[PDB]
């Protein structure tokens, strides 16, 4: 059987972000749009900063800007918390610290509002060195894939996740950001804890040519695996 919250991603569904953020007390805004095909695991969305300057690399918000759009394949149907905890939505919280440098603390509500999906960020950094990747630009405009690893939280209703991006450093290095993260769901209705799992991420990051605000396209795609004879 299909249920309620899968039956809300078998088609293209449009997508709203919003961001207020705070990094070490430079202030800005940013919101996004698009949509996402979770069929094909697909997301196509473009951001800008309503506030300016982005004061901080656009690359370091990629993760931060909606899992329920990752394929699921048909096997792995049960293991798909994002899509359960639907309509009513799930918070994210997450650390990501930059090594050798700040960190930012996020929350995210993830929910519908009407036929949109609607992510709603607040994000906070501190410790930042003014000078340094972060604060200085100093990170390339490219993205890595990686797997992204999923575990059970039973006793908290949720899941928690753990992963690493290393940004391209002008200079050929390599800027660690260390994810850790915890999601859970808004409502009271129940919602499915997963075995352990995979996501498989890739990100491409462009500019649209015709758009003079700070700005950035991301098209990106989330694939889950790791559990799996018939042949």
């Amino acid at each position: 059987m299909v249920s309620k919250g899968e039956e809300l991603f078998t088609g293209v569904v449009p997508i709203l972000v919003e961001l207020d953020g705070d990094v070490n007390g430079h202030k800005f805004s940013v919101s996004g749009e698009g949509e996402g095909d979770a069929t094909y695991g697909k997301l196509t969305l473009k951001f800008i900063c309503t506030t300016g300057k982005l004061p901080v690399p656009w690359p370091t918000l990629v993760t931060t800007f909606v899992q329920c759009f990752a394929r699921y394949p048909d096997h792995m149907r049960q293991h798909d918390f994002f899509k359960s905890a639907m309509p009513e939505g799930y918070v994210q919280e997450r650390t990501i610290f930059f090594k050798d440098d700040g960190n930012y603390k996020t929350r995210a509500e993830v929910k519908f509002e009407g036929d949109t999906l609607v992510n709603r960020i607040e994000l906070k950094g501190i410790d930042f060195k003014e000078d340094g990747n972060i604060l200085g630009h100093k990170l390339e405009y490219n993205y890595n894939s990686h797997n992204v690893y999923i575990m059970a939280d039973k006793q908290k209703n949720g899941i928690k996740v753990n992963f690493k991006i290393r940004h391209n450093i002008e200079d050929g290095s390599v800027q660690l950001a260390d994810h850790y993260a915890q999601n859970t769901p808004i409502g009271d209705g129940p919602v499915l804890l997963p075995d352990n799992h995979y996501l498989s991420y890739q990100s491409a990051l462009s500019k649209d040519p015709n758009e003079k605000r700070d700005h950035m396209v991301l098209l990106e795609f989330v694939t889950a695996a790791g559990i799996t004879e018939l042949y």
